[PDB]
């Protein structure tokens, strides 16, 4: 209600009720001061000085000033050193160095700037050079990435919260730009009131670690009817501060271009325009740091949450196309679909019942359901109880609806929006942008395309902050800075492993396992004594063993063809590790060996499987993580038939597995001039993204203490100049890897019925993941020992192969 917003425009502290407000955002919860436009939303005489304009006597009713005060005062217009003192405009001096910081008195640190805009997708980059010469100035003297990856949904407050927390949306909390939260029974919506509720914002935005720390910033919100010119000001208003109230982080946003994408499609040409404004904007900002003497003392970055895709009305599904019962469902509708029953708490509504009704009934259809966690990992996108167990992944360039009256509005309805984003983060129209530019940053240097989830750690480290616990990788991108406050270093190996010799006798085994291994010297006999105690080790682990970061009893088993930790708590390997040259031979499993599993004499009958268990369990049966394929020798092939390479696998699975292993490793292998891979079994039941304990594995082979996996990974590594062989190669790695679900059936592949050439690798690219995902997700460490920097080697485990084409 009542009181003055005199002396208090755009005021840093918010005021508590029964008081009125003045801060950037007491207009989006209707509680300014009754005098706050007079006062704070100037706009007399409009933004620019002109000729006639300068020394003139100042008038305080101006939007911004002329006069000769003005510098002093902080408050003349953007342009006024151009037209009134002959100074050039930032965008055309050449770009030079900035080498060190260069500071007026009293600045403690250089300040940042983070200069958001919604819905720049990362080609406007190239696309829109000719409209956007400051943007253009910024990305070249400084540092940029040809894109920067969003997290999924690819939505807009999911990735700004991203931006400022280095979170997922499952650990902040915004998971879309609607959300129900059935704890709360609310809604969280774009419009309206619900969404000023700090219950919906976990984590802690860098405004927070900030001012913890004692470095002054405010939120980086912004109150939409604020015109963009009228931002640019109270940030150089605020710039002029006191050196004790002089905020260090700043944060200008922009609602374009997202808001004509929309409207227009990601390339229309009505787009021209909203980017010349955006370049106009960024003149303004840069023109008045300039004026400050502030353009070669501040960090900027100019970043964007996501891209924007052709998306019309017409390329809509409609669930009621698929189920008879529509009505007993809630979607949350679009370029991604969540569903819940409408009925909270009913008994008599099936989620199995609903995703096999919504699976491959159509040939082309342009959705596929998943239960949540059954999501690809890479997506980390699950573990929230605002995320509804039913998820449908929306092709590009499509919507999904619940019934066509919720597109087709009355009279009989006509479209009027061709653009749409949230869907995939791997899609390459949601990319997005990343320009840094400052003394901290490089100079005119391109980095590799990196995750939003990274810039709260780099971000930290331009204001000299401890980073809360967030999902950035903190040193991965140590590359982009001139001066980097933070040196990464390994984690301490927890467990370290027993070395078993030969420690049972055969007749000691009872595990209902066979094989016909009698089958045939004392030149091979040294050899295979050698092979067994580590002999071969420096060819099929490159880069040192895994390091185990948790309490856990495991043995090094070694042999001829591979290495591995194996855990005496999972009866399994935690890992396995093997080289496949250029030059490998594929084999087959021989007639006689089709069955055969044989108990490994240097670990105990009490921590090894069973066969019998898996003749018992009828849905279960097993796989090697060594493939018996690839052997060098007949006589190496008996190593992969150890109980201690075997883990269980749904016949299913075993499809996918041994098409992977018997034609996809070799044909690596020649693409990439030999490989080296590291597989393993993941458990995660809970599905939080991180190894489980034992006490929470939720399913083992039938009668047995074998758990069983809820996915298995590999991690796939050669060199990346391809000229050297992946076991002799002198610099830098190149990796894929993946964590494939280990499903009971093939209903996420609608061509599984073919031949596993037409569906397998497909499934597996989907499913391609980072090194660090498998790290979280197996508590190991990779990399350990190689001749590669750490920053370097974090770099490398952030990478994701994402199969787009460009
Ligand atoms: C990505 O990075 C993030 C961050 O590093 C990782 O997420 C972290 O993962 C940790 C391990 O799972 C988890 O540890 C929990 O923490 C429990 C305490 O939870 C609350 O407090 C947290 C800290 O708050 C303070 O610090 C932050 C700075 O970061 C400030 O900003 C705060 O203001 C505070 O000063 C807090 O962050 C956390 O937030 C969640 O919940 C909020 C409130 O509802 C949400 O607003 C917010 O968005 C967060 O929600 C996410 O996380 C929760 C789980 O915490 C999840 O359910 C949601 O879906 C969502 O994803 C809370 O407010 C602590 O109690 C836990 O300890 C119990 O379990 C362990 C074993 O698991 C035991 O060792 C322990 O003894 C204890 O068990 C006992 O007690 C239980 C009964 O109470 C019972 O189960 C049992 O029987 C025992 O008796 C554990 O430490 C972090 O909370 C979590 N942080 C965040 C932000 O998510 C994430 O894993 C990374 N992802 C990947 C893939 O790597
Ligand atoms: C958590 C907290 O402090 N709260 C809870 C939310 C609250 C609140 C109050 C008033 C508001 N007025 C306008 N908008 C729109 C807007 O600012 N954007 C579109 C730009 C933007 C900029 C940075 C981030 C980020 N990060 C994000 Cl998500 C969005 C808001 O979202 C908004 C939120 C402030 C206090
Ligand atoms: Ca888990
Ligand atoms: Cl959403
Ligand atoms: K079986
Ligand atoms: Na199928
Ligand atoms: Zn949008």
């Amino acid at each position: 209600t009542s009181g003055s917003c005199k002396g208090r425009c755009f005021e840093l502290q918010e005021v508590g009720p029964p008081d009125c407000r003045c801060d950037n955002l007491c207009k989006s919860y209707s509680s300014c001061c009754h005098d706050f436009d007079e006062l704070c939303l100037k706009t007399a005489r409009g933004w620019e000085c002109t000729k006639d304009r300068c020394g003139e006597v100042r008038n305080e009713e101006n939007a911004c000033h002329c006069s000769e005060d003005c510098l002093s005062r902080g408050d003349c217009c953007t342009n006024y050193q151009v037209v009134c003192k002959g100074e050039s405009h930032w965008v055309d001096d050449d770009c030079e160095e900035i080498k060190v910081p260069e500071c007026p008195a009293g600045f403690v640190r250089p300040p940042l700037i983070i200069f958001s805009v919604d819905g720049f997708r990362a080609s406007y980059m190239k696309k829109g050079s000719k409209v956007m010469p400051n943007i253009e100035k910024l990305r070249s003297c400084g540092t940029h990435a040809p894109y920067m990856r969003p997290v999924y949904p690819t939505k807009t407050f999911p990735n700004l919260y991203t931006l400022a927390t280095g979170l997922y949306p499952e650990s902040h909390g915004i998971v879309g730009n609607s959300m129900y939260d059935p704890v709360f029974d609310a809604s969280f919506h774009l419009r309206g009131r619900e969404k000023f509720n700090h219950r919906w914002w976990g984590g802690q935005p860098l405004w927070i670690t900030a001012t913890k720390q004692g470095v002054r910033a405010g939120t980086f919100f912004w109150s939409v009817s604020i015109p963009h010119e009228r931002r640019i000001l109270t940030i150089l208003q605020w710039l002029s501060l006191p050196d004790n109230e002089r905020p260090s982080v700043y944060a200008f946003y922009s609602e374009q271009p997202d808001f004509s994408g929309h409207k227009y499609g990601p390339f229309g040409p009505e787009m021209t325009n909203p980017l010349r404004e955006i370049d106009k904007t960024v003149g303004q900002l840069m023109d008045g740091l300039k004026q400050l003497r502030l353009h070669r003392c501040v960090n900027v970055i100019f970043v964007g949450d996501h891209g924007m895709e052709d998306v019309t009305c017409d390329r809509t599904e409609f669930l009621s196309n698929y189920l008879t019962n529509v009505d007993d469902i809630t979607l949350v509708p679009g370029t991604l679909g969540r569903i819940r029953a409408k009925s909270i708490n009913n008994s008599k509504y099936d989620p199995k019942t609903i995703i096999a009704a919504l699976t491959c009934k159509k040939p082309d259809q342009h959705f596929k359901p998943y239960m949540k966690q059954h999501l690809p990992k890479r997506l980390h996108y699950a573990n929230n109880r605002r995320i509804e167990d039913i998820h449908l992944l929306v092709d590009r360039r499509w919507h999904v609806a619940r019934k066509p009256l919720d597109v087709y509005k009355k009279p009989s309805g006509k479209c009027f929006f061709q653009g749409d984003h949230g869907f995939d983060n791997k899609v390459n129209s949601m990319q997005t942008v990343f320009v840094g530019y400052g003394p901290t940053f490089k100079y005119r240097t391109k980095v590799p395309p990196f995750e939003n989830i990274e810039l709260y750690n780099v971000m930290c480290d331009l204001l000299g902050l401890k980073p809360a616990p967030n999902n950035g990788t903190h040193g991965s991108l140590n590359h982009l800075l001139r001066t980097n406050t933070f040196r990464p270093t390994m984690p301490d190996e927890v467990s370290r492993p027993n070395y078993p010799g030969i420690m049972y006798l055969q007749s000691e085994f009872d595990l209902g396992c066979t094989c016909d291994d009698k089958v045939e010297n004392k030149l091979e006999e040294l050899n295979k004594r050698l092979h067994t105690k580590g002999s071969t080790k420096e060819r099929h682990l490159l880069y040192g063993r895994p390091a185990v970061l948790y309490r856990t009893s495991y043995d090094i088993l070694y042999h001829t063809d591979f290495e591995s930790g194996y855990s005496e708590i999972f009866l399994m390997p935690l890992w396995t590790s093997y080289t496949i040259s250029k030059q490998a031979e594929v084999s087959s499993i021989p007639e006689h060996l089709t069955n055969c599993v044989r108990p490994d004499v240097r670990v105990s009958p009490g921590f090894s499987q069973n066969c019998l268990a898996y003749k018992n369990d009828k849905q279960m049966s097993y796989g090697f993580l060594f493939p018996p394929y690839l052997s060098s020798s007949p006589e190496a092939k008996y190593d992969a038939f150890l109980v201690t390479n075997m883990v269980p696998m749904y016949p299913a699975f075993k499809r996918v597995w041994a098409y992977f292993q018997r034609v996809l490793v070799k044909k690596y292998a020649s693409e990439r001039n030999g490989v080296n891979v590291i597989s393993g079994p993941i458990f995660d039941y809970n599905y939080d993204g991180l190894r489980d304990t034992e006490d929470e594995i939720k399913q083992y082979v039938e009668g047995s203490s074998i758990p069983v996996p809820t996915h298995y990974y590999s991690i796939i590594t050669s060199c990346l100049d391809f000229t050297q062989p992946a076991d002799k190669c002198d610099g830098p790695l190149s990796v894929s890897s993946f964590i494939l679900p280990h499903r009971p059936d093939n209903d996420e592949s609608c061509n599984s019925s073919e031949d596993e050439s037409k569906w397998v690798e497909e499934l597996m690219k989907m499913h391609t993941a980072r090194v660090r995902d498998i790290e979280h997700l197996t508590g190991l460490d990779f990399y350990r020992k190689t001749s590669r920097s750490y920053s370097e080697i974090l770099t490398l485990k952030t990478y994701l192969h994402t199969y787009e084409s460009e």
